[PDB]
């Protein structure tokens, strides 16, 4: 078959563990044709690792979208998007396209811009095939605030699904539990808990981007949403376990570890 | 051991077949840790496919370099660079790093009748990049420019160009003959200052080759990083790109990219090697 065309709308992580770098690397690992519409460029100070986010002008953002839409993506992912304007356009781009899958990683950084959260709820959730919040982001999107348990994650997932997302996976992460990694997946009918072990020498920069990018490529290549999130969780678990130390401040996931090194078991249960 | 850290200094090809996209994809296929310092963004009109090159401001270029250099590349590739200033910086970044390998893809545009679009850029490459290069990877046109010989038409002309490019300081030179040299076979000429080798594969379909050059240079870089000799890196890189070209696909009426992952996923192609 021809390679599936998979677009990410995301920024450049110059360190190359997260951002569009994670997305293109993951798309490559999963035998898709990766494409990116760049939103911003993120750099890091050599001594302190302080981040500098340089937005790209809207005119060049729009030129890239014209090109990507002409090529015709089969699936679109959104990464961290910085403005309500870009959030709104990302949704519009997916609706204009013939893409069948839209995966939204609702990256946020009390939230820094609650305006962006409101924009995600308005413009992206109603279009999303899968939305992939971490525990914090899920509390923001659902309006519940802080989530502390699987039962709280069930409530938030219901609310997010009701806002229009077709499938919701909330990543518990270290915020939920420091010995096991628990995610709550909801399809409108059934709550599934997905669990992987955690490992001592792991590194996690780019994990969220990688998970969402793998989900997108798995969907594009024909996995059901359930199968895609379960396979994506195994994919990123391997990446995290095999992450490596970049400097005193960070270490990226190994995007290629699933294929090159090992698979990690994912336990699936109904909750 | 640890993944080798491989940096490209290149622009974004929004169509994703060439540019930094080809570089990161190839880096990933070859089990390295790919990185980019972005110079520019190239977009295309939906109707005519006319290109628009949007330079990135020099301050953001510099911020990316600082981050990349802090991380510490094991190898650096240069793709198409738009100005003498960025050509010069690229060479400086390599000197400042602890990278042992520098692969320069000396991308130029021919204006017709063997004339180059930006002659200052060719002078800047000869001045700042050739003397630093582990490998330089010109096509036939570029090699005529870098050597000052103009149009090359034979292996004998290519040998002459290679010796001149070597004398300008490149450690290893590979001149890609392409369709300009022969329509049935893809002949490249490799030189290491001592021996000339002709590398051959079949000339595959010509329709869907977008990103071939970038891919070849990126693969060379990755193979070096991962410990292949320069001769084995270029032979391996030739095989790698040959499968990519053979398995290219039609994107639209104007372009078709190489399949960067074809070597690993689809098939392996033999490279004939002969001393000449």
């Amino acid at each position: 078959g021809a390679l599936k065309k998979v677009l990410t709308i995301a920024g450049s992580d110059t360190s190359a563990g997260a951002g569009m770098q994670a997305d293109l690397k993951t798309f490559q690992e999963l035998d898709t044709y990766g494409m990116v519409a760049l939103t911003a460029i993120v750099t890091m100070d050599k001594d302190t690792w302080s981040h500098d986010v340089t937005p790209l002008p809207m005119d060049v953002f729009e030129k890239q979208l014209e090109t990507a839409l002409s090529i015709g993506p089969d699936a679109i992912k959104t990464g961290m998007l910085g403005t309500e304007e870009i959030i709104k356009r990302a949704g519009e781009v997916y609706e204009a396209s013939n893409a069948q899958y839209f995966v939204v990683d609702p990256v946020m950084v009390e939230v820094l811009n609650p305006g962006n959260t409101e924009a995600m709820i308005k413009y992206l959730l109603p279009k999303a095939t899968v939305v992939t919040p971490n525990l914090f982001e899920a509390g923001q999107l659902s309006g519940l605030g802080k989530l502390n348990s699987i039962e709280d994650m069930k409530k938030a997932a219901t609310i997010i699904f009701d806002k229009g997302a077709q499938h919701v996976i909330i990543k518990g992460g270290k915020a939920l539990d420091q010995d096991k990694s628990y995610d709550l997946y909801y399809d409108g009918q059934t709550f599934y808990q997905l669990t992987t072990d955690m490992f001592q020498q792991s590194y996690n920069h780019g994990a969220g981007c990688t998970f969402a990018a793998a989900t997108t490529a798995y969907l594009a290549n024909g996995k059901s949403p359930k199968e895609a999130v379960i396979s994506a969780k195994a994919f990123v678990a391997s990446a995290i376990k095999n992450g490596w130390k970049m400097n005193d401040f960070v270490g990226p996931v190994d995007h290629g570890a699933y294929n090159r090194i090992e698979h990690i078991d994912v336990e699936v249960t109904e909750v």
